[PDB]
């Protein structure tokens, strides 16, 4: 694949053929390989250029995406995609070029014509899903908003319940762990937190490289703590096993898994007797 | 909150009290605010330090997380969390300190004692969920793997079906858009692609700022393309509306939404008559 270095990304593209430049902009799949059979039909008439949009395929970002890009009224990515096509056209051709986009790629194409019309000789919009200018825009926008919200959230909320039952988490803890944050910003962060924890923390931490020998070397320093109100939960069985194999003491301490905030006075007083 | 700048992050923490340092390491919620009621009980005996682990809360990364950190056998994040606690202890105390971690924070605590025992005076593991050293480790590891996989994937696969029906996508297209990649790497990328598209592209692009006036200025340059095998789908109604309001021609072209790869010869020949 060829590469054009632009601000914030290396833009990769396929190129075959001879003649005027024809740029294909992919839709939701994001990659230009889907146009290669077509390019083989067109290569005697056009210099065909199939682009992997910067967030997909063999293209790569060289700076993080702005944090705000997850906002549904962000316009950074569509404008940056359009600028990518314009700078690609300028790098390959001293004349305006032919452009075809499909699906979200036809929306990119729209923004190329809006912002960089001077690079466009002729342009085609194949099956665009844009709604902004439609009489029923709000209907389709609200449908998109609803479905995205459904996909991103409901699997996660059900999954945390399943985890709770596998771990035998106590109701007093589960009610607290599932309570919504008190701000729209916090509720967004809450969701982001939990998805991050699922993908980047639970599996990595729970199967990380700790052995019982790591404990025996410093056994005099260690206390194991089990909540009085979280009996029967998985972590208590972990502590029972550690104690079985090392003799490190288990100390019962008030509350459940969140006992340090459920019963702070009792949690503190046990720590003070331990260490104070 | 106080801040300690470390490699790759600014580590934020709460600090209250007087006496020996006691560091609290949070579990899955990731933030130290959950320990503040406890800190108020302990502040006459200990300098209490509640940390927001670097990926959570008011802490922030100053370098992107390595791409490989999503791998379930990655150890970067737990070791980096443990090093954070060790460097925090060294910055606040010339003597070894007291440490308590709960849940995934107790796993961080384990790694502090493993790798930096010299900072530890006494340490407590409150309800640890680590399985690596258990006789039934593989059972619980496989359960974790299964549940994470279920949460991350099934909502997405059902959602793309719902989207298809709302958009009235043709079966020949839906079968192709849902076919799995041919490599484990590609299947992972496929999933990552589709989640990215849902959060960062669909809503932003479909409601982006394009007006009919943007089309009328350059109407002579534009062709609208509808697939012959995707009749009744939403994007064709978009093109009908554009044509209604601008007179820009609609050209029928073979195949469905993916007609450029379903029927490349026919797609090419229509483009050649258009532009060749
Ligand atoms: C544009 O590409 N789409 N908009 C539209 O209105 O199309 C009729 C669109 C394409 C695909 C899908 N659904 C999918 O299952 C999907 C979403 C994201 C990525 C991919 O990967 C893919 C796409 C095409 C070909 C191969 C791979 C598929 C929707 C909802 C909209
Ligand atoms: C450790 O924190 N956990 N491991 C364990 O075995 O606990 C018994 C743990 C905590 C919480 C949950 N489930 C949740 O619903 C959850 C997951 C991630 C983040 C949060 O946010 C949260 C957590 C505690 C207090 C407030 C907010 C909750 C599991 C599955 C394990």
């Amino acid at each position: 694949m060829e590469t054009l270095e632009l601000q914030g990304a290396k833009l990769r593209y396929h190129q075959v053929g001879q003649g005027p430049v024809l740029i294909f902009i992919p839709g939701a799949n994001g990659t230009g390989d889907i146009f290669l059979p077509l390019a083989e039909q067109l290569k005697d008439h056009f210099t065909v250029v199939a682009v992997d949009r910067r967030d997909y395929g063999e293209s790569e970002l060289t700076e993080p995406l702005p944090d705000s890009a997850s906002n549904p009224d962000s316009d950074y990515r569509v404008k940056r995609d359009a600028q990518d096509i314009a700078e690609l056209a300028k790098s390959l051709s001293d004349e305006p070029v032919y452009i075809l986009g499909s699906s979200s790629g036809s929306i990119v194409a729209m923004h190329v014509l809006k912002d960089y019309p001077e690079v466009v000789k002729k342009i085609a919009f194949h099956e665009p899903p844009i709604n902004t200018f439609l009489p029923d825009s709000t209907y389709w926008k609200d449908k998109n908003d609803d479905i995205v919200h459904q996909i991103l959230t409901e699997g996660l909320e059900k999954g945390m319940k399943t985890f709770g039952e596998t771990l035998n988490i106590a109701p007093i803890d589960a009610k607290m762990m599932s309570q919504p944050a008190d701000t729209e910003e916090g509720r967004i962060e809450q969701y982001k937190r939990t998805m991050f924890w699922l993908e980047f923390e639970i599996r990595q931490y729970t199967h990380s490289n700790i052995t019982l020998d790591d404990f025996t070397k410093y056994s005099d320093k260690i206390t194991l703590l089990n909540g009085t109100d979280s009996r029967g939960s998985f972590p208590q069985d972990v502590n029972f096993y550690i104690n079985k194999e090392t003799g490190i003491p288990i100390v019962d301490i008030p509350g459940g898994h969140l006992g340090y905030i459920q019963k702070p006075e009792g949690f503190a007083d046990v720590l003070l007797n331990m260490w104070g």
